């Protein structure tokens, strides 16, 4: 389900959580993770070498699923790769040796569901609110426009309207 | 293999038979035997890591199936590794960060344990046979205690100063 070097993703503010959850049942979504606490440690060089390339690098821990991930997003839009890791602090220390250090941390509650080829995330960030992301990962750059349009259609199906789309990342929304 | 530091002493081995008797006597436990290890070393285009006494390796060990991402340095004691699922996925991620294959080192390796010590027995084409006595630690404030203990172990094991090799494999191979 998570296979690819491209991730096409749309983020929406969630105005009506009830309708979203009702649609997740109607469409027989399968829960991949439920109400996990997700702590993301963002890493960069002293001089923000990665941000200057529109790269983000994250070590993610999700509890109680026990998933731990090293994620490199970028450079620029729609590029994303991730690896499962056994130990966040181990990889964090390895990356510190290479010059990458904790820049800030983002915490959220997140559930992840699958419906056919699509992933749908339902997120809550203290102080910011409720969001949902609709995404599909692919290795094929030739269908990215089609895939993004399919995500927008799919989202509408959960009550997520064109006008609730949020182009800013959580890092941007949190002032980082 | 728990730690940030690998305290080691490396030796050329002149007689594998004596080593193998050296081993048996001391009741060594086999950990992995006769694995082909292929190490891809990565660096930035300006050899940025090497200029810092750092090496970064993706290691594949067959037939054990073990795959490791290793960051060594700065210097010859600091060492950390993480088991990885998919070598090509990690290599691509590191490529995004600007690290790309620089050279490859291959060897045959066997790893044995005698108590807290690891004894690694290596063969490299042309270069020959080597053995390393090693102890891992997380605590730099005990590096002295351990390097002494390695020396005492190597002495009672019969690996002698005249056979010591202070150079890394990359140094021996001119990389
Ligand atoms: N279990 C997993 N295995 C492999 N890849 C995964 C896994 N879970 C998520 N990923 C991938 O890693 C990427 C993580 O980015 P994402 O979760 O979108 O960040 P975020 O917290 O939503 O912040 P943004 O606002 O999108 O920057 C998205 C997804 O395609
Ligand atoms: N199975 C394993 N799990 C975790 N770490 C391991 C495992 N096997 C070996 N390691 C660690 O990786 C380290 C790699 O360094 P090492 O194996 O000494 O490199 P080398 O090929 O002998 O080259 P040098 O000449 O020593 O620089 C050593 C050890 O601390
Ligand atoms: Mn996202
Ligand atoms: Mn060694």
């Amino acid at each position: 389900h998570f296979v690819g070097k491209y991730e096409v993703e749309l983020k929406f503010r969630v105005m009506d959580l009830t309708t979203l959850h009702e649609q997740l049942v109607a469409q027989k979504a399968t829960a991949f993770t439920l109400n996990n606490h997700e702590k993301d440690i963002y890493l960069d060089a002293n001089g923000q070498d990665l941000a200057k390339q529109q790269i983000s690098m994250v070590l993610r821990e999700m509890n109680p699923s026990g998933i731990r991930l090293w994620i490199v997003k970028g450079p620029g839009a729609e590029r994303c790769e991730a690896s499962n890791i056994e130990d966040v602090s181990k990889v964090q220390s390895m990356l510190a040796t290479l010059g990458y250090h904790p820049a800030f941390t983002i915490e959220k509650q997140r559930s992840i569901y699958f419906v056919g080829k699509f992933h749908i995330t339902v997120d809550h960030l203290t102080g910011l609110g409720d969001f949902a992301e609709i995404a599909i990962m692919t290795d094929d750059a030739t269908e990215l426009d089609k895939l993004k349009a399919e995500c927008r259609d799919f989202a509408n199906t959960f009550g997520l309207q064109v006008d609730q789309q949020e182009p800013r990342s959580y890092r941007q929304l949190l002032g980082f």
